[PDB]
């Protein structure tokens, strides 16, 4: 089981103050690290982080926080469930910013909450220093849904942060999982109201605003003032980023889907649902280390069965291995890219039920 530390800097808060924190397994014969990014949508105003914190309050505060937490799928260390890394430091890092991990804002006279995702993380992995870290050689900075978008947002800025303090030996690598969206129209023209129903584009745009959301500097060079939003989006922020990051999407992802406002599918539905598909694979094929099957389903790394799904009979555990193997070209019989071809969600037999 993994043990809760509340950050020693209670400055550094989810939304409603309340000190951040992480839930860390030491494996002291191991030099890897594993922090791993909780998803879980956001809010973007004071009125739908309000409804959040009335019944979603964990993602909002660490006060009921439990003492502990059992680590499961690639957090596992028994080698069954996770053939990848179960030996590594094991670091589950709660989400409770509601802001994809971007923000940067204190709770003030003037703001009612705080969104500190990115200074969350920075925290995290200053204090992990003297704990073990500072000996590692790789860290792996892994996350689920919004977490995948966070791990985008911020795996550089951990590389550039180990850089100035002088780690130069620890690799930084990222995991992105079930983070990697499209801002593509959605299926019906459904208005920005709440925040599942609310299209991509225009959730991310109020998010950053009112959450000083931050991004990685390569990528806002090029998008610019107001135009922030864009490396939200996997396969535009990708391209810039420098640290390695393997990226696991399923190509039909529920919550994609959901902001697409999709739910006996007619001409039209599986028109929409097809072009989703290939669009997504379009994404990926310059993306070396990738892991797409093409399944209707939501996140994967965490999952007790994270092992059972396969794409071109290689496992997610397995890419991992041969990822691991490759930045020590093509490996013989150690394939990295696995992106599914066929083009309907379950047409890949090994989709989970
Ligand atoms: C604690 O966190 C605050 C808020 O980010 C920051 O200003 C300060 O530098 C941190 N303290 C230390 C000792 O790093
Ligand atoms: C469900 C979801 N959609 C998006 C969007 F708008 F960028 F596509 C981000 C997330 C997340 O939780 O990270």
């Amino acid at each position: 089981d993994l043990r809760l530390h509340l950050l020693l800097n209670t400055s550094v808060t989810c939304n409603d103050g309340s000190p951040a924190g992480y839930y860390l397994k030491e494996s002291r014969g191991s030099r890897r690290w594993l922090l791993f990014l909780e998803g879980g949508w956001y809010c973007f105003n004071r009125e739908n982080c309000d409804s959040r914190y009335d019944t979603m309050r964990r993602l909002m505060s660490s006060r009921d926080w439990p003492r502990t937490r059992t680590g499961t799928g690639i957090l596992s260390s028994q080698p069954e469930e996770n053939p990848y890394w179960w030996n590594a430091n094991m670091v589950f890092i709660p989400y409770c910013s509601s802001d994809v991990w971007s923000g940067a804002s204190s709770k003030s006279e003037k703001n009612e909450y705080a969104f500190m995702g990115a200074l969350i993380i920075q925290e995290v992995v200053r204090e992990l220093l003297g704990r073990g870290l500072s000996g590692a050689k790789v860290l792996l900075l892994a996350g689920s849904s919004a977490g995948g978008t966070g791990v985008l947002l911020n795996v550089d800025r951990v590389a550039e942060q180990l850089e100035k303090l002088g780690y130069p030996a620890i690799q930084v690598r990222g995991l992105a999982d079930s983070g990697w969206f499209l801002d593509n129209k959605q299926y019906r023209h459904t208005d920005c109201v709440d925040t599942i129903t609310c299209a991509p584009t225009e959730a991310i745009r109020r998010g950053i605003r009112y959450w000083n959301g931050v991004v990685p500097e390569r990528c806002r060079r090029q998008f610019q003032e107001g135009e922030e939003w864009n490396c939200f989006f996997g396969y535009k922020v990708y391209p810039t980023l420098r640290s390695p990051v393997f990226v696991v999407q399923w190509l039909f992802d529920e919550a994609q889907l959901t902001v697409d406002n999709v739910h006996p599918v007619q001409e039209g539905l599986r028109l929409y649902i097809q072009n989703l598909g290939r669009e997504l694979r379009h994404t990926l094929k310059d993306v070396p280390a990738s892991f797409a099957p093409a399944c209707l389903s939501h996140e994967i790394i965490i999952r007790s069965h994270w092992t059972d799904v396969q794409v071109k009979g290689t496992s997610l555990p397995r890419a991992l291995h041969c990822w691991d193997r490759s930045l020590h070209t093509p490996l013989k019989g150690c394939p990295v890219h696995l992106v599914d071809s066929c083009p309907w969600p379950h047409c890949n037999p090994s989709c989970p039920t």
